[PDB]
């Protein structure tokens, strides 16, 4: 209908900016049926933000409605997921939280770094200790990043010692070189106590500036960067771009 | 238009002949597209002479390889392409006078290519004896930020007069004025030079894993499309642009 879908496009945008998310879904719906199936993706964000003030007045039950028409809109968002998983998790449903968050690996395999701080809290409390190491072992094969991969060596410098584990992330780090894994290298920094010493441990640190310095993500059409995930970018003003860094000065 | 037309087939031909390597008939047809007024064809068309003048490099005749940049330079004055190619010519013809001359156009032409002339460099000032000079150019190539291969080389040239402690400071500062996996690694040999004892070994093994990471990774990728490669391709093999693939700056990289 020419001049009108550039109106809509701009009600769109001007009605995130004024952080209206359901007028943006009535417009954003306009333009679904127009041809613009990219829209579909930022429906269901709208409903994620929808439901995050709706979590602010406890109503954690309409919440979930949200997050409901939001999977109904992206049946791929992984951020739906990660919602309607928190939710679960305050309910004390630990298993459905389970359930969901493991769709992220299906849904966005770049996003399943981000599921394991929960999931954690999740095995355990659910008992399963055991069957969370398992799932560590898997990711990290499968290659999820550094975080999986000190999750894990966590897990064995409890369960098998500090000796143990030194030999386990040498391993890996070959498979998967990253420098955050790399500054792990207190595990010889534990030993070694003459000249030497006084030269290792300020290889260290610089190492250890770099880890701390180097932004965690950056969004894939401009080149924004941060320390934490934005799902909305806070340059260019997009959905869903905002991965973590994956390479050497990353993860 | 009529033009228009005409134009637009001239393109055809002129893709279908890059992508068939036919070097020749692709220098005729940009040549059509320059006198038409698509002047940016010429950096196209001193690509294609060095495509040409790499085929008689490969039959060991400098005199026609020389003979097709010199066409190439005409048609391109800022492809820095063209100036490592004759640098290569007038070593080979032992005139390490000229091929100096050449090679140092980079900085000029591509700031970001002037790494890939440092060793050749390095080789046309030991033959000419002036060894002192080349420091001088490095000191100046090193604050231009020209990378770390410029700066590892400055610092075995450092080494060469005071040793240890003396390079070691230089590097331990460029390390901190820019950060690098490659000066890193450096850094890494000169603690453990005239520093056994049970700790060695454990910088040693983690020297090694660093210096295992600087032989194995890419060192180029091209700017358009992220392709990354191991050698500098002037022709992208993904996205098939010319003189887009750079050497990867950072802490990945130089
Ligand atoms: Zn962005
Ligand atoms: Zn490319």
């Amino acid at each position: 209908t020419e001049f009108r879908v550039g109106a809509l496009q701009q009600l769109l945008q001007i009605y995130q900016l004024t952080s209206d998310w359901q007028k943006a879904i009535e417009v954003a719906e306009r333009l679904v049926k127009l041809g613009k199936d990219k829209q579909r993706i930022e429906i269901a964000h709208f409903y994620c933000e929808l439901a995050l003030q709706q979590m602010g007045n406890d109503d954690m039950d309409r919440a979930m409605a949200l997050l409901k028409k939001g999977a109904a809109a992206d049946k791929n968002s992984a951020r739906v997921s990660i919602m309607m998983g928190r939710v679960y998790m305050a309910r004390g449903d630990y298993a459905k939280a389970v359930e969901s968050l493991q769709r992220v690996i299906v849904q966005d395999k770049e996003l399943v770094s981000e599921t394991l701080e929960m999931l954690q809290t999740c095995y355990q409390q659910l008992g399963k200790n055991a069957e969370w190491a398992e799932f560590l072992r898997r990711a990290v094969e499968e290659n999820t990043g550094a975080g999986a991969e000190l999750m894990l060596a966590d897990i064995l410098e409890a369960r098998e010692g500090s000796d143990a584990a030194q030999v386990y992330i040498t391993r890996q780090l070959q498979r998967h070189p990253t420098m955050r894994v790399f500054h792990k290298l207190m595990d010889y920094h534990l030993n070694e106590a003459g000249r030497a010493k006084e030269s290792l441990m300020v290889l260290r640190d610089m190492v250890g500036e770099q880890v701390r310095s180097k932004p965690r993500y950056r969004c894939q059409k401009c080149g924004f960067t941060a320390y934490t995930l934005y799902w909305h970018c806070p340059s260019c003003r997009a959905w869903s771009t905002i991965k973590p860094i994956r390479g050497l000065d990353g993860q």
